[PDB]
């Protein structure tokens, strides 16, 4: 479940918990299924230096799916693998020795659709 502040004793001038970061947003331009996002650093960082920001991406709003796409320091990375006419839910957040916290919103992107086939 969660760590609650439980099971660890006997601390030492242990940090707080790290904040959540500002909401992914677009940067650049959205490609049919490729586009690239840019989250904005902790303006409020707690006891706690950021160690890694890793990301999630979900089908649309359907299908409850979130699996790691991302892993590394830099506040951008580009999501591939997407698909065009279609939504998209992403989650951005902030990992510390205090482990992970809170995800920021959702960041739904619709992605447009090119005029092309589709069952055929």
């Amino acid at each position: 479940g969660s760590s609650g502040s439980s099971g660890v004793v006997e601390f030492t001038t242990c940090p707080d918990k790290p904040g959540i970061p500002v909401k992914p947003s677009v940067k650049g331009k959205i490609h049919s299924h490729s586009f690239k996002i840019t989250w904005d650093p902790p303006k409020d960082n707690g006891g706690a230096t950021i160690n890694k920001y890793v990301v999630e991406m979900a089908e649309g709003s359907n299908g409850n799916k979130w699996e790691m796409i991302y892993s590394g320091a830099t506040r951008e990375h580009l999501c591939d693998r997407l698909n065009p006419g279609c939504f998209y839910r992403l989650r951005v957040y902030c990992i510390s020795d205090g482990g992970q916290s809170a995800v920021s919103e959702s960041l739904l992107v619709q992605t447009p659709a090119v005029s092309g086939p589709s069952s055929g």
